[PDB]
């Protein structure tokens, strides 16, 4: 029931995007104090998915962010009980992804349960047409509000023909028990898909994430 220098996680997602219903199960691992982690995800129901993996990759882990020694680490402090989060991603062309997630620590591993709903993506837009090619580095501002920790960022996905496709992402993180909130700070993140099979039914990804004073 402590957070070791190396930790595994297991994750299950139930999702629907533009009506396409699917599930994903995955196995992750990483170094929670160093802010590095990887995961191997399998689409177990509904594959192959008719849309880009890039809208799913950010839903698969803030226990693995490296925090400065003098900032309360809300995510790590929430364990072993853990924390929940609720996210809305609004994309520039009207698509919307809503996500709810539960994180806990059971028998030495983190257990993540994700529910995702995407709607209103244009049928010929970049998400449904698999035109995106991964996230640029991003900086998420975390700030305390109403006894929870909110994060906000306007991250960008690269397009295969040279553009970018923009989103506004807002997440509320809430520990299951009351834990010390930090003052506002930033989390710098780089999320990469490192391997995948042809139809993206098996995917590996990696994230490096580090908190910094603002």
């Amino acid at each position: 029931a402590i957070i070791k220098e190396f930790m595994r996680f297991k994750v299950h997602m139930e999702g629907s995007v533009n009506g396409h219903v699917f599930e994903i199960e995955g196995e992750g691992e990483g170094r929670p104090y160093e802010g590095t982690q990887t995961a191997k995800l399998k689409v177990t129901k509904g594959g192959p998915l008719p849309f880009t993996w890039d809208i799913l990759s950010p839903q698969f882990s803030n226990a693995y962010v490296k925090h400065p020694a003098d900032i309360p680490d809300y995510f790590k402090l929430s364990f072993p009980e853990g924390f929940k989060w609720e996210r809305v991603m609004k994309f520039e062309d009207g698509g919307v992804v809503t996500v709810t997630q539960d994180s806990s620590l059971q028998d030495g591993e983190f257990i993540y349960k994700v529910k995702l709903r995407g709607t209103n993506f244009p049928s010929d837009g970049p998400v449904m047409q698999k035109k995106t090619m991964g996230w640029e580095a991003l900086s998420e501002r975390m700030y305390p509000e109403d006894g929870a920790l909110k994060g906000e960022v306007k991250p960008r996905v690269k397009l295969k023909d040279g553009g970018h496709y923009d989103a506004e992402v807002k997440t509320t993180y809430k520990a299951k028990k009351p834990v010390q909130l930090p003052g506002a700070y930033n989390v710098n993140r780089k999320l990469d898909i490192t391997s995948h099979n042809e139809d993206y039914t098996i995917v590996e990804q990696y994230e490096r994430a580090e908190g910094r004073h603002s």
